[PDB]
């Protein structure tokens, strides 16, 4: 067998998945690595505008390098929190890596077919493995607006207890981190729980979400995740990886425990190894050697010897997450693990190409990976994998990377497919998994339930859709999934019908209706319809149906044949009125006792079969015979033996029936006689007689003649009866009207009442007027399952009894998983956090703006280093890289813009006035961050009189450990539409001195100003008489982030200052005997309109004019 | 003597305040962040430091994380696995978001103390 | 302790009417951000308009003589007069329960710091 192995094997029973693709199903999740497409896509601004946090550079300050990832196309704020019985404060609280959480494990214990309540308040454990907490950072990073319950609902240990707490566990809940292993070593440590015995099942689930660009930015900062936004697995493209969102839970349990509980296996997990990288070369940085003697351990506590084709695994789901240098690691590893010793190759596929990398979940993503493809024996391709990577190509000598859907390579007989699941996480921590495919060597009530009205109406909506979508499956295995092998919730409604079109009718006919029940209760009161209630042609559907009925019929038949020959046979109704489409009528005695007396014993056999608990109320003839049988002590045979020797009342309190000119009167009164002379020849449950009140209601008196004799002649005391019953047993919880129901439903449930003041229990009828007997049926086990569970009766019972052959196969996989209601969404979006998450393009020279802008007040938040702004360094002075003081102005104006956007007016001219440089901006290195807060309050919006007075200040800190100073202040006059304005240039001074550029910006040098590279810029100036004029470069700044043009590059601006130096200083003659940096200016005047028309024509060689009015 | 052998590591952290505090700010977030402050790496580095090669986790289950980290750790070591298993735990205040979070739902004590009993 | 970040941890008491001033304000700007809910401000309830509680348009003018205030002790300044102008309230701040948040960010600009005069 395959539970022999060193260490009890353990075997995924079920699995719940939300995956990227629409992939909210392991089925679809299946669907989709066998058939790959392009699922990932640009970040969704509902998560967070990526746009906003892009940039080339992924070193750069505060941006991501990938825009892109394998989102799930769920909206994740949704969420069914009346189905955990969790507030809508909590439900907030709750990180939607919870609540999927929650979602998927709900998903996975259907499809392994176990029931809430089942599971409710058992040891089973929980190891959930999350990498990233982003809405821990994302709803708490504005402290206020802190929903009361965040801490339990973003707590990370929380995604496991919480769980646990829902389902009412309690094994192990453990919320593990070892980054992107932490979901494959979280099935590490539930294998080890489920060896040790402890917990009859174990939730080995992970989750990762991309609720904030938080981890973003930090994988990002070391170049982790891939700017061409895929993981390129072993690919000559490897760049890094593409985060990826995934919520996985699988179900694990020991071989053994899952093969006694019958639940549906996907795959066997024979070992999970786990170790960790050594000191390699950077904490990043996987070690080669240390995964391979994580494989070969791994194998060998498996008992499976790595060097063996038979014992190696035929697939090895790999890391792989396009990283430069981790997957020539694992590739190494494998081959050396696998090979290396000494031909067909070795398959190696990785989850993370198709769904993208899904940290914490990665490795749950792997192994169901793994386990579909050893179930369906398919091996699933890598959608990214172009060429082979050259640091890869040395190790993959002897292994294949498939890029189609390729079929399993060949087997030994008798060997189960075999794979492996690798995950790796930043750090080392390394989990392998070895997994193996498990070798494998009269309808039920179709129950639908849900949490709330409207989720089973969706509940039965879905199941219609997928009947109409699987007519092939088999009805008895659908009904008994859906009866034992799923959960019962307080909103309950069961269908009935024959077979699949049937099912499908009463499907539609329930949701017309709407009708639902809501929210250990097995026992039953058995009423016994009496003679006269005979409906034509009664069990033909359940005789033709069911051989377990056709046997019972044999066995009335050997009753039949055990009539003495004066009387035998009371020919056999069983096979002349039971008969399908004839239905003869059925009203004389000698068939219509008989006849009633095999449809009540049929009823109460079935029922028993279902392990339901009687307790019995005798009606009148064929009633009382068959309730005589219910008690457990007469025999069936003798029941029927006795209705067919028979065949040759106080109801209510307030309904009576006493017949005569009959029953119970002076005509039947001498034929009794001869009934009980034969019947002295011929022929457990609490039971209580009508023929008696209370005196012979016994156990061992009901077996004398006279009693049968006395069951046609005395009055029977019905009414009394029930009551009786019901009083003893005043915790009864439904009564049943076995037999050609509708006989005593009124007179019956009025007694009941009459008895228990004010007290109505359930009634049902097994088989309705002139009805479908399976449908009679089946509705009695709807209303009994309606009314109380899975504890009304046993269903797996009812099937070994009922049509033995084809045991029910538990399809709870292929059902579909429950219709979460997500009416509303549960998330914590501040508008503070919103607007950091969403909000406009980081503007260059800006950043991003403050979460607390106004369109009135504005802060612009950066942190400016030269290396990021590409031509910073040309201004440099004295050495030292200096913002320049054309830097401020730039920053302004566009603030203006901005601003005006913001309002959505467009700027017609745009003046600066008394602006002044308080402070110079000083960078020591290219790679030191000076933040640069721009603020910016609109002190005057006057778009009416077409102006807008904003005072904006520079804010600059030159080190975290320094205070916030100011760098610049001043004010902004905007003329401004709803949607020449300058004086025209002075005429060029007539004699002017031509000026030496190269010269000049050495003297500058010389004085201090390290002008360099795009701030030179000067195509050529002449000076005289205290003025300049010349051409000066108009360079164009555009941000690619914000994909527009600036107003300035501040090398023009800055360019145009240095007219004015060299006004005042001739190149070579020292006037400029100190360094002159800008401290105030009384006005700048832009317009836009033209400056952008000269950035983006191309003709940024424009000319200038200056007045060195002071000197 | 320890360094490249199987000693294994099971951290119990239930706060990771410093995350969210060197992050808050996105801006000025050092290169090396993302290992410096994912709590995974919390054993990982132990291990990587120490060249071990065993199971490290960083386990969290609230205030119970790492006693939880040293039953993983016992069942580990009986296994045979690890010769040796660095059972460890880490919270510390760095930021007021834990403290925030906790008091929102009254659970810390604004007495300042444990009055257990 | 990126800047930002330590006002944060940091920085001045949690001014009443203000909340916290913001991370990135300075001696010259300031942004006081509070989320103000009628229960944490014992005396909100009292005004209340057309049933609403309606944060009071004297409110805004308390809160802008604070940070008037908090902008004179950052430079050190002692304010011997008081002076508001051209105040306007645009936009009334309507509280839809006594548990619901509004949050309120005092923007102060200091367009002339003439301590000098």
């Amino acid at each position: 067998a395959q539970s022999m192995y060193p260490n009890e094997p353990i075997v995924v029973v079920g699995s719940g998945c939300r995956f990227p693709g629409d992939a909210n199903t392991p089925s679809k999740l299946w669907e989709l690595l066998q058939h790959p497409r392009d699922v990932q896509s640009r970040i969704p601004k509902e998560r967070f505008d990526v746009d906003t946090f892009y940039h080339p550079d992924g070193k750069h300050h505060g941006r991501t390098n990938a825009p892109y990832a394998y989102v799930l196309q769920d909206d994740l704020g949704a969420f069914d929190a009346a189905f955990f019985n969790i507030q809508a404060g909590e439900a907030e609280s709750m990180d939607p890596q919870h609540r999927l959480l929650l979602e998927t494990v709900y998903e996975a214990v259907t499809n392994a077919g176990m029931r809430i309540q089942d599971l409710q308040g058992t040891s089973t454990a929980v190891y959930v493995g999350v990498m990233t907490h982003d809405y821990e950072t994302v709803s708490t990073r504005d402290l206020e607006s802190i929903p009361t319950y965040s801490a339990t609902g973003v707590a990370v240990s929380v995604a496991s207890n919480r769980i646990s707490y829902f389902f009412d566990w309690h094994g192990p809940s453990m919320t593990i981190d070892t980054a992107c292993s932490s979901s494959l070593v979280a099935v590490h440590l539930a294998v080890q729980q489920l060896r040790t015995g402890q917990s009859s099942m174990a939730i080995a689930a992970g989750a990762n979400l991309i609720l904030g660009p938080m981890t973003f930015v930090l994988e990002s900062k070391l170049s982790m995740l891939s700017p061409s936004g895929r993981s390129r697995m072993w690919d000559a493209g490897a760049d890094g990886y593409a985060r990826g969102e995934a919520v996985c839970s699988v179900v694990l349990k020991t071989l053994s425990q899952a093969l006694r509980d019958g639940d549906t296996i996907e795959c066997v997990i024979r070992e999970t190894g786990v170790n960790q990288d050594g000191r390699t070369t950077g904490i990043t940085m996987p070690n080669h050697s240390a995964q391979e003697a994580l494989i070969k351990a791994t194998y060998a506590q498996a008992g499976l010897d790595i060097t063996k084709a038979e014992d190696r695994c035929q697939f090895f789901e790999a890391h792989g997450t396009g990283t430069p240098a981790g997957d020539p690691q694992e590739a190494e590893a494998i081959a050396t693990a696998f090979f290396g010793h000494e031909r067909a190759p070795l398959f190696v596929g990785s989850a993370k190409t198709v769904v993208g990398h899904t940290e914490g979940t990665a490795g749950l993503a792997g192994l169901m990976k793994a386990s579909f493809a050893v179930r369906h024996g398919v091996i699933p391709p890598n959608l990214l994998f172009d060429k082979i990577s050259p640091r890869v190509a040395p190790f993959y000598k002897n292994l294949r990377i498939p890029t189609e859907a390729t079929q399993w390579p060949a087997l030994p007989p008798g060997q189960p497919r075999r794979a492996s699941v690798n995950s790796f996480g930043f750090g080392g921590t390394n989990a392998h998994a070895i997994i193996e495919e498990y070798m494998e060597p009269l309808s039920l009530p179709l129950v639908l339930s849900a949490k709330s009205q409207r989720s089973l109406k969706i509940m039965m909506e879905e199941m219609l859709q997928f009947l109409q979508s699987h007519p092939e499956i088999h009805l008895h295995d659908l009904t008994w999934s859906l009866l034992r092998k799923r959960s019962v919730l307080p909103f309950r409604r069961a269908i009935v019908g024959h077979s699949h079109e049937t099912i499908r009718r009463a499907l539609e006919d329930a949701i017309e209706d709407g009708i639902v029940s809501s929210d250990g209760q097995p026992s039953v009161l058995g009423i016994f319809t009496g003679q006269g209630a005979q409906w034509p042609g009664m069990l033909k559907n359940l005789i033709e149906a069911s051989p377990y009925v056709r046997n019972i019929v044999r066995e009335l038949d050997d009753s039949l044949q055990s009539l003495p020959e004066k009387y035998r046979p009371s020919w056999t109704l069983l096979d002349q009125f039971m008969l399908e489409g004839e239905a003869s009528n059925v009203q004389y005695a000698t068939f219509s006792q008989p006849l009633c007396c095999a449809v009540q014993i049929v009823l109460v056999r079935l029922l028993e079969a279902a392990r339901i608990r009687f307790t019995a109320v005798v009606g009148h003839s064929s009633g009382e015979i068959a309730c005589a049988f219910a008690a457990g002590l007469i025999s069936a045979s003798l029941a029927i033996r006795i209705a067919y020797l028979r065949g040759v009342a106080s109801n209510s309190p307030d309904s009576v029936t006493f017949s005569g000119d009959a029953y119970h009167s002076h005509h039947m009164l001498p034929c009794a006689d001869p009934y009980m002379q034969a019947l002295e020849e011929c022929g457990s449950v609490p039971w209580y007689s009508s023929v008696d009140a209370e005196n012979r209601q016994m156990a061992a008196r009901d077996v004398t003649a006279k009693y049968w004799k006395d069951n046609l002649v005395s009055p029977v005391l019905f009414s009394h009866a029930v009551q009786r019953a019901v009083v003893t047993h005043k915790a009864l919880d439904i009564g049943i009207e076995v037999g050609c129901h509708p006989a005593l439903k009124s007179p019956c449930v009025a007694t009941i009442k009459d008895v228990l003041s004010g007290v109505d229990l359930a009634y049902t009828g097994c088989l309705e007027r002139g009805k479908n007997d399976l449908d009679s049926f089946s509705r009695a086990l709807a209303y009994l399952w309606e009314r109380f569970g899975a504890s009304s009766f046993d269903a797996d019972e009812f099937m070994r009894a009922v049509a033995p052959d084809r045991p029910c196969m538990s399809v709870s996989k292929l059902l579909p998983a429950y219709p979460w209601d997500r009416s509303r969404r549960y998330w914590v979006e501040s508008r503070a956090t919103r607007h950091h998450l969403r909000g406009p393009k980081p503007h260059l020279l800006l950043g991003k703006l403050s979460e607390y802008s106004t369109p009135l007040s504005f802060q612009w938040l950066n942190f400016v280093r030269p290396r990021d702004i590409e031509w910073l360094d040309g201004h440099a002075l004295q050495g030292q890289t200096v913002f320049p003081a054309a830097g401020y102005i730039v920053m302004a104006m566009e603030a203006a813009l901005m601003i005006a956007g913001t309002h959505a007016k467009q700027v017609k001219l745009l003046e600066i006035l008394d602006m002044s440089i308080d402070k110079a901006v000083i960078f020591d290195d290219e790679d030191s961050l000076v933040e640069l807060n721009l603020t910016a309050d609109v002190s005057r919006n006057a778009g009416e009189a077409g102006s807008m007075t904003i005072s904006f200040k520079i804010d600059s800190c030159l080190s975290k450990e320094g205070n916030l100073s100011l760098s610049a202040k001043g004010q902004l006059a905007l003329t401004i539409e709803d949607v020449h304005h300058l004086p025209p240039p002075e005429e060029e001074h007539p004699h002017m001195n031509r000026v030496n550029i190269n010269a000049f910006y050495h003297e500058l040098g010389l004085m201090g100003y390290n002008y360099s590279k795009d701030f030179r810029r000067l195509h050529n100036m002449q000076r005289a008489d205290l003025r300049a004029s010349g051409t000066l470069d108009f360079i164009p700044l555009m941000d690619e982030g914000n994909g527009c043009p600036l107003l300035l590059h501040p090398a023009s601006l800055d360019v145009a200052f240095q007219t004015v130096i060299g006004a005042y200083s001739s190149p070579g003659d020292r006037r400029l005997r100190c360094l002159y940096v800008p401290t105030h200016v009384d006005r700048i005047t832009l317009v836009p309109s033209l400056c952008l028309a000269t950035a983006e024509s191309g003709c940024e060689k424009v000319a200038f004019n200056t007045i060195n009015t002071y000197d």
